[PDB]
């Protein structure tokens, strides 16, 4: 009931007691660990108020008034307008303490050293998708910020009834396209295929290339979703190139420069928040080894491992490992060189390991998901690997949700 | 639960699990908390001991398609009276072939069990002294090694009694090297073993005080205090490491033996308790050449290889770290290879593996599987096991983690 963490390089052991404040289920029973399972599985008044409750204790805690006037006023006032409404609405202030708190109790985020840093952008008074468009635009300009990026976050309107939800219909807000061929290929990016044939259905004119930054398709209070081009001269885009491999270049490779998750659900007071789209900045192994090499993504590998004339013809001359390590230089040496933010995954998990550490020491505990944070190359070169880490989920939180297309009641 | 789906994220591949409603003790994890990447998470009486008997009797006469029949029965009276009477009981010896057989197959960090019905089985029960241990354990290494062509082997030695007559090898693996904390602070040899070395210093053995010290055999048989053997170095098959290309590669001077054996793992088969019970199987290249060079608390040459690569030291982001740790890896796996000492890579393991697994969910409606110690330490996402949603349990028989005897012994002097 109080955890030990170790670290098998450096022998130091953290104590936990955090993960007593955690509140809904892991996956995992006493009999089976689920720890590697991707996904492991409106609120009524009474449903609403311990939450609240839960959640203003914490804040008010935070700024040091705890058990004051103020925070018995404010949960009488929250508690007589979920009486009276059904609902409740944050006050500002409580709106940004539980949006960079979702973000400092995600586990499986590596980039939380962070946390505290975060701009906010209150969209709750946005009404339709045209709305939606130009907040989002607002967004993307305020955190590309010319290549120096910048973390934020934009809060759409709270669900209400279910039946009036906000949604970006995207999965980031930059992402390429994917286009099933005739000769059984696919062009562009295989993980947006779905997404893509939606647009088309929708009206979108699809160039039919490899990377074709995809519209938007923005849900406004229930309504039907509505299609939206982010303005190219806002898309910051990254040529791929080798410091010393000339050829390079000559794959035509290149990535965005703002990762932009927009399909979670931020969860603040028992409050959701389904349309909440957040960036940061890559770690370069996200492009480099996933978006690049999976399989089931732009999967290059061989193709590079071709032009450096590796040995193919036996996975023992660890011919995928060499360029892995090249393609992965590439990536780095061309953000850095364009002069957009990017950090590599030495840096970032040894700042993970600084950030555990603070938080173990001025919180009593971190949430982490190994299995995640162990970037997906040279694992145990770096220091997350050696490090035990206890899973948890603390709210606020970010949650995955359904995909709106399998729940949308298409009006016409 | 009565189903669990796990999936492939590559493939789109669900299998769906019924083997973990069989699964006996726990994780360390509980409904608030997922302990998955914990390294060493949370005698037997009568009571206890007649249906852990009866589980594994029952899974053994299945096994071989007798169940129900009067020799099954017979067995489990017979089994029964002994317990009673005895207070243990003794296994066939086609159950403890049998009982050493599934506890690998149940090894959920165990990347190589594919191989798990190929296993040979050394029955060392008769065994009762030190220098009869060593003669054993030198038979399985000669047995195991097979001049470079590896062999899976297992020698099992008598199970625990009440606790004071324990059969233990302090060593954790059969063959390691020695490690040597310096006066300066730095370290010789493998700093994993500083602490080991350090007790076969105290019991006698003269210490060579290189590198690549083969440790000595530190044995104890039936609760005895343990004696000092030196391995024949005859029959410790080494393998200098060289690179196909750097040729300055062989003057670092490195080398790796050939047969990882894990000596220090209690086997548990039908409640029995084995505290002696040394396995080898053959190395997959990545444990020699991500963890036991590059690890910084092992021989932790990375920042030496780099140097002579003239690598960009000066910016991590470089990625001079992971192209030094592909071309060590390179080098072992070309060295292994052309001395003909078996050793797999990582992908040809971890391909193996799935199948292993996809044979499992199949025909057993299962396989547990550890993630965070399946997933190999380097270029973890371009194996398919990375994609590959796996479910952790306990089935018995087992391996598992059994203290450090130098911290449980009463000496007797
Ligand atoms: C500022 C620099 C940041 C860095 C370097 C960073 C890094 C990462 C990485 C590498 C992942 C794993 C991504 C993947 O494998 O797809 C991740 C996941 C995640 N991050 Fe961050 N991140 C940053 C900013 C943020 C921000 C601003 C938020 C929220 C406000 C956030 C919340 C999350 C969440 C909820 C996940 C899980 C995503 C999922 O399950 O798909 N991160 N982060
Ligand atoms: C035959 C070829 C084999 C291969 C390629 C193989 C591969 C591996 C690898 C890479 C590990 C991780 C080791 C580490 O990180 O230290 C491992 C762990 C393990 N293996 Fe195997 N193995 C083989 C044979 C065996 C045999 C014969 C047994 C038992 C009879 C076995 C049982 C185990 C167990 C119990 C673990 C976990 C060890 C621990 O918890 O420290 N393996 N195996
Ligand atoms: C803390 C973490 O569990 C630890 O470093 C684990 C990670 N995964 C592992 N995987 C293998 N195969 N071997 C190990 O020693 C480790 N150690
Ligand atoms: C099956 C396994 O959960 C899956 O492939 C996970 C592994 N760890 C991950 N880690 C990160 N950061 N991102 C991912 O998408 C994955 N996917
Ligand atoms: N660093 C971040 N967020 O700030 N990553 C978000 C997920 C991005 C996704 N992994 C990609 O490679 O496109
Ligand atoms: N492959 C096996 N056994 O067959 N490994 C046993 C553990 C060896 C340990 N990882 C080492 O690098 O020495
Ligand atoms: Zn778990």
């Amino acid at each position: 009931r109080f955890l030990k963490v170790k670290n098998w390089e450096t022998d130091v052991v953290l104590t936990d007691t955090l993960h007593l404040k955690s509140t809904l289920e892991t996956g995992c029973t006493e009999h089976i660990c689920m720890g590697s399972i991707m996904l492991p599985s409106v609120r009524t008044k009474d449903q609403l108020f311990p939450l609240a409750k839960e959640f203003l204790d914490q804040y008010y805690s935070s700024i040091k008034r705890f058990g004051s006037k103020a925070h018995m006023d404010r949960l009488e006032e929250v508690n007589k307008e979920i009486e009276s409404t059904s609902t409740y609405q944050l006050k500002d202030t409580e709106l940004i303490y539980g949006a960079k708190h979702a973000w400092r109790n995600a586990s499986r985020c590596v980039g939380r050293i962070q946390w505290s840093k975060l701009q906010v952008f209150d969209a709750r008074d946005c009404t339709t998708a045209h709305g939606m468009f130009n907040y989002i635009c607002n967004h993307v300009k305020y955190a590309t910020n010319k290549g120096n990026l910048r973390s934020a976050i934009t809060i759409f309107p709270q669900r209400t009834d279910g039946k009036h939800d906000f949604r970006v219909w995207n999965s980031q807000l930059i992402r390429y396209a994917g286009y099933k061929q005739p000769d059984g290929s696919t062009l562009g990016d295989p993980a947006n295929v779905q997404f893509t044939e939606i647009c088309i259905q929708q009206g979108w004119k699809a160039p039919r290339g490899r990377f074709d930054v995809l519209p938007l398709l923005l849900q406004a209070n229930g309504n039907d979703p509505e299609l939206f081009q982010i303005p190219p001269e806002l898309v910051l885009e990254v040529p791929i190139r080798h410091p010393k491999f000339d050829w390079f270049k000559d794959l035509g490779l290149k990535w965005y420069g703002l990762p932009a998750v927009s399909n979670m659900l931020l969860e603040i007071g028992g409050l959701e928040f389904s349309a909440c789209p957040f960036s940061g900045w890559y770690m370069g192994t996200e492009i480099g080894v996933r978006d690049y090499c999976d399989n089931s993504r732009y999967n290059i590998l061989e193709e590079v491992a071709k032009k450096m004339d590796l040995d193919m013809r036996k996975t023992s001359s660890l011919w995928k490992d060499q360029a892995l390590v090249e393609i992965n230089i590439a990536v780095l040496y061309s953000f850095q060189s364009d002069k957009v933010t990017i950090v590599d995954h030495h840096s970032a998990t040894e700042s993970f390991i600084k950030h555990m550490e603070n938080e173990y020491r001025c919180r009593g505990g971190c949430p982490a998901d190994w299995v995640w944070i162990v970037p997906p190359m040279s694992g145990s070169i770096t220091p997350v690997f050696h490090q035990e880490m206890l899973n948890y989920r603390l709210t606020p939180s970010f949650e995955y949700q359904p995909d709106p297309w399998n729940t949308h009641v298409w009006k016409g």
